[PDB]
């Protein structure tokens, strides 16, 4: 239970350093530490999207409603949302590039894609956490995120 504290700390820190975008796919979202980092990211101008489960979104105590009220778009598949892992994409290449077109930015702040992944908890735990900056893995996660976002 100590590694989960260390891992969450590293994840919050990664979210704090998000420049343009955060795409999060999670089964249950109860971590106050994660939810607050998303808050600070949103206040920092970062565009954030969240994909979760319809039933778990209204469970106790979910942080989804608190984030959705701040203007964070949340989409849930129906039904239900079964995943093999929860993941977070920070400044994914394709996602940042599409933001470039949306805001029509003349200049780009330097950044790079970071993928955080871990085991799904069905019942604030981040077990089997991996943090890496490989675009090969990034593009795959982004593609999966794009798919669920459509549906
Ligand atoms: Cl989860």
């Amino acid at each position: 239970m100590e590694l989960s504290l260390r891992n969450v700390a590293k994840i919050v820190e990664q979210i704090d350093r998000a420049v343009y975008s955060i795409d999060l796919a999670i089964y249950t979202f109860t971590s106050l530490f994660l939810a607050d980092s998303i808050k600070r990211a949103l206040q920092r101008g970062v565009i954030i999207r969240i994909i979760s489960d319809g039933e778990m979104v209204y469970s106790k105590g979910s942080q989804i409603s608190m984030l959705a009220q701040l203007g964070v778009p949340v989409r849930v598949p129906i039904t239900t949302n079964l995943m093999h892992n929860k993941f977070c994409i920070i400044d994914g290449f394709e996602r940042v590039e599409e933001i470039r077109l949306l805001r029509k930015l003349k200049f780009m702040r330097p950044c790079y894609s970071i993928v955080i992944s871990g085991s799904v908890n069905w019942t604030g735990n981040w077990e089997n956490c991996i943090i890496t900056a490989d675009d090969k893995l990034t593009a795959t996660f982004q593609a999966e995120f794009q798919r669920m976002w459509r549906a």
